[PDB]
């Protein structure tokens, strides 16, 4: 009847889920906050923009959504924006990417010893490094942009309730903002292919990004990379290392490797919840919910849902999966925007993984491993160990 349980302890959480898809699968929460956990039910949410707005601002009296933020506003408005940024940030933007991600995931890879932090190695550099490029920016600024990453990455270790929270995040969200404000005048000025220049340029149905909207979606382009690949790629991990049959697998047909980040998805999820607001009395599975109140739909609880997918608790790449069924992106027209790059981001870094070591398990003798407490299911860092690699004269 009381508290949600924790990120961090994942297996009480997964049977705390399962207790209420089975008990009670619409569940009013001591701050008057309603979550839904049945797949179906996720699904119904998701779908019907009309009543679950995405817009929480709506609610609390002076405050708005954020320009240049798609993931907060609603139908039509919502459709013309997403045009506009997708005119720049496009699939083959993302595509031509690979031999870059490659090249910097491998250059990365050689370097690294046989026991280190897979995140401190990889996975939080490598989104960085991509990202900065993408956008256009000199080699020089690299570091201060993943310093100011970073920092936002670690504010997720900490309790969301803490008062502090939102200033935290404001002292470095606001020099990062600027930042990328200036990038984007300086694009005005001189434009080039770089993802900032084809921002400022962009126009769909006479729809146009200022500064402050451009600026603003870089800024989400940035940590989106950074964190999910920080998590996925830790639970893609974590998650072979208890299979670790799939090493070997994936070693001889690399192909199956989409396949098994498909898997990874839907068995932890990066984010365990998506959050929306009524628009007006309503109900989900035959259970009132008042308007204007927030409804978290579980993610996490609609994959392990046995009305969806048959032995849900078993990790399977043989399942049925990809394309826009992958609940883990979300669904329906907020989809992630991001899904074709982080597919392919977290597919190289694997192939780039099984090339070198085979396979890596987590260290036992290390417990650098925090796990996130809040937001996202996963670790802040992996301490890895390599039983194999070039380096061995033997
Ligand atoms: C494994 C990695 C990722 C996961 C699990 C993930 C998850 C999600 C989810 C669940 C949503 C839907 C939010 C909602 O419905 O309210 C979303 C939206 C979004 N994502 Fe991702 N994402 C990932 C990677 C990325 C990357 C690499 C980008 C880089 C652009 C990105 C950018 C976005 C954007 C801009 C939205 C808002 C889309 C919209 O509102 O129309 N994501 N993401
Ligand atoms: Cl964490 C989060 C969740 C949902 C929307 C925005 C954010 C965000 C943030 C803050 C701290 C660390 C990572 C992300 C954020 C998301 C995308 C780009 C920047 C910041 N944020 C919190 C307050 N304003 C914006
Ligand atoms: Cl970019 C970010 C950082 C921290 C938490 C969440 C997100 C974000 C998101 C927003 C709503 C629900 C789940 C995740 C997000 C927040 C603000 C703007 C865009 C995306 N996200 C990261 C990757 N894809 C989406």
């Amino acid at each position: 009847i009381d508290e949600v349980p924790g990120m961090a302890d994942e297996t009480a959480l997964l049977d705390w889920l399962g207790t209420m898809r089975e008990k009670q699968p619409v569940w009013q929460d001591r701050y008057g906050v309603w979550h839904v956990f049945r797949h179906a039910d996720v699904q119904t949410v998701l779908r019907d923009t009309a009543t679950f707005s995405s817009d929480p601002t709506r609610v609390i009296e002076g405050a708005s959504p954020t320009p240049g933020m798609i993931h907060e506003i609603d139908p039509p408005e919502h459709r013309a924006l997403r045009k506009v940024v997708s005119s720049a940030f496009t699939p083959r933007t993302i595509s031509d990417l690979e031999p870059r991600i490659r090249d910097v995931t491998r250059s990365l890879l050689a370097d690294a010893g046989e026991s280190f932090d897979l995140v401190d190695v990889l996975a939080f550099p490598l989104p960085v490094t991509i990202v900065a490029e993408l956008l256009g920016l000199p080699p020089m600024d690299h570091e201060q942009f993943g310093d100011w990453s970073g920092a936002l990455v670690d504010i997720q270790m900490d309790d969301p309730t803490d008062p502090a929270l939102a200033e935290r995040i404001a002292d470095v969200l606001n020099p990062l903002t600027a930042y990328l404000k200036a990038r984007c005048a300086e694009r005005r000025a001189d434009p080039g292919d770089d993802l900032i220049s084809r921002l400022v340029l962009a126009e769909v149905d006479g729809r146009a990004l200022d500064d402050e909207e451009a600026a603003n979606f870089s800024t989400a382009l940035l940590l989106a990379g950074h964190i999910t690949t920080t998590v996925l790629l830790g639970n893609i991990v974590r998650t072979l290392d208890e299979h670790p049959a799939h090493w070997d697998a994936a070693a001889e047909d690399p192909g199956r490797i989409p396949a098994i980040v498909e898997e990874v998805l839907r068995y932890r999820p990066p984010f365990p919840q998506m959050q929306r607001t009524t628009t007006k009395a309503t109900e989900v599975a035959g259970v009132p919910i008042p308007a204007d109140v927030m409804v978290n739909t579980w993610v996490l609880s609609a994959n392990r849902d046995s009305d969806a997918h048959d032995d849900p608790d078993r990790f399977d790449p043989s399942r049925k999966s990809g394309g826009a069924a992958q609940l883990s992106f979300g669904h329906g027209v907020h989809f992630c925007l991001g899904a074709p790059l982080a597919r392919l981001e977290n597919r190289v870094a694997l192939e780039e993984i099984i090339a070198r070591f085979g396979r890596l398990t987590v260290d036992r003798d290390d417990e650098r491993l925090r796990h996130f407490e809040q937001i996202v299911l996963g670790t802040r860092h992996l301490p890895v160990l390599a039983g194999s690699s070039p380096r061995q004269s033997a």
